[PDB]
């Protein structure tokens, strides 16, 4: 099935996936110069102080931190966003060097890494749902680079060890995601989609400007991991990322002058 490799990555997606030569496609290069203050964006409103993180898995592809969405306890809106959106997952994209990991680039510059955390409109009753709807998906996007340790990051990093290999997951309980944010909550938004298979086009994509910094110990442990299940032949969890795709006549809108 899909993947990051050579004969199952990027370039073959389209096959089972024909969206991925769509109209809304993620992700993508966010040209500075060519982005526009938008004056009638909402502050940006992120609420994760009641969030309830259940279990972090590795899916094979990346891994996915899981939270309690029965409820409004962790939430997104304003800006870009009509209504509530509530948070499910986050996970992230990395590479095998520094010097390439992230999803979307700015000016073409690619960071080391990407932090997604994924969100569905609260109108639409359950993810699924929402996933049928243009506007029943918000991800918040997050940059890394490598240079001083990221506290809030070191309990994921921890528990690394544990989940290995495709299919181990291990509980995850009472993690705050707020460890995770950059200072600045100043962002580029554009509509577009999942930037893995189904990669469906219900996305509004809230990229934060401020990249968070790791440490180089902790970027290498996520180089550790494993795409392989447990038993089978090491292919380490690198270059997770998809490149950027065609913006198509999108507007790229900053929230910032
Ligand atoms: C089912 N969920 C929560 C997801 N499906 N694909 C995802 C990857 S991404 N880059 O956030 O679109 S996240
Ligand atoms: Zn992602």
């Amino acid at each position: 099935h899909w993947g990051y490799g050579k004969h199952n990555g990027p370039e073959h997606w389209h096959k089972d996936f024909p969206i991925a030569k769509g109209e809304r496609q993620s992700p993508v290069d966010i040209d500075t110069h060519t982005a526009k203050y938008d004056p009638s964006l909402k502050p940006l409103s992120v609420s994760y102080d009641q969030a309830t993180s259940l279990r972090i898995l590795n899916n094979g592809h990346a891994f996915n931190v899981e939270f309690d969405d029965s409820q409004d306890k962790a939430v997104l809106k304003g800006g870009p966003l009509d209504g509530t959106y509530r948070l499910i997952q986050f996970h992230f994209h990395w590479g095998s060097l520094d010097g390439q990991g992230s999803e979307h680039t700015v000016d073409k510059k690619k960071y080391a890494a990407e932090l997604h955390l994924v969100h569905w409109n609260t109108k639409y009753g359950d993810f699924g749902k929402a996933v049928q709807q243009p506007d029943g998906l918000a991800v918040l996007g997050i940059f890394l680079k490598v240079g001083s340790a990221k506290p809030g990051l070191q309990k994921v990093v921890d528990v690394l060890d544990s989940i290995k290999t495709k299919g181990k997951s291990a509980d995850f309980t009472n993690f705050d995601p707020r460890g995770l944010l950059p200072e600045s909550l100043d962002y580029w938004t554009y509509p577009g989609s999942l930037t893995t298979p189904p990669l469906l086009e219900c996305v509004t994509w809230i990229v934060l400007k401020e990249p968070i910094s790791v440490s180089s110990e902790q970027v290498l442990k996520f180089r550790k991991l494993n795409f392989n299940g447990e038993g089978e032949p090491e292919e380490l969890m690198v270059d997770n990322w998809r490149p950027a795709q065609p913006l198509k006549n999108r507007q790229i809108k900053a929230s910032f002058k």
